[PDB]
């Protein structure tokens, strides 16, 4: 198991533009295209992201390409954020993957506001972190996924993805 596999299970793969859980235009492996309600905006952003006139559709490879850039950006995001990096460097490989997940999902900013879980995580207080993390909009809105992620952060193992 690894971040790419982990994320490919949580996010799925769609070759045509779609709306996500919040109702926003997405494509491929969870690549958010735009929070705007215009399908045309989405397609424009899409064509820009891709480099051709896709007409709202991409190949498996182009999606994979986006996913890679996205996983990268996410990690970089982490490393460039003052509240995040120390937490993350403190963590083992598994649990880092859990951090990347959340970030891929909710941006750096939002994860950066889990102040309290951040400290518990840093002190390696796994169970308390886990309870804290669950008290969130994230968890109530996407409970099955949040639990996989929380279990991974709480255990340091891939059992929830098995
Ligand atoms: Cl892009
Ligand atoms: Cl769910
Ligand atoms: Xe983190
Ligand atoms: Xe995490
Ligand atoms: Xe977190
Ligand atoms: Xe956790």
């Amino acid at each position: 198991m690894n971040i790419f596999e982990m994320l490919r299970i949580d996010e799925g793969l769609r070759l045509k533009i779609y709306k996500d859980t919040e109702g926003y235009y997405t494509i491929g492996i969870g690549h958010l295209l735009t929070k705007s309600p215009s399908l045309n905006a989405a397609k424009s952003e899409l064509d820009k992201a891709i480099g051709r006139n896709t007409n709202g559709v991409i190949t498996k490879d182009e999606a994979e390409k986006l996913f890679n850039q996205d996983v990268d950006a996410a990690v970089r995001g982490i490393l460039r954020n003052a509240k995040l990096k120390p937490v993350y460097d403190s963590l083992d490989a598994v649990r880092r993957a859990a951090a990347i997940n959340m970030v891929f999902q909710m941006g750096e900013t939002g994860v950066a506001g889990f102040t309290n879980s951040l400290r518990m995580l840093q002190q390696k207080r796994w169970d308390e972190a886990a309870v804290n993390l669950a008290k969130s909009r994230w968890y109530n809105q996407t409970p099955n996924r949040a639990k996989r992620v929380i279990t991974t952060a709480r255990t340091g193992t891939w059992d929830a993805y098995k």
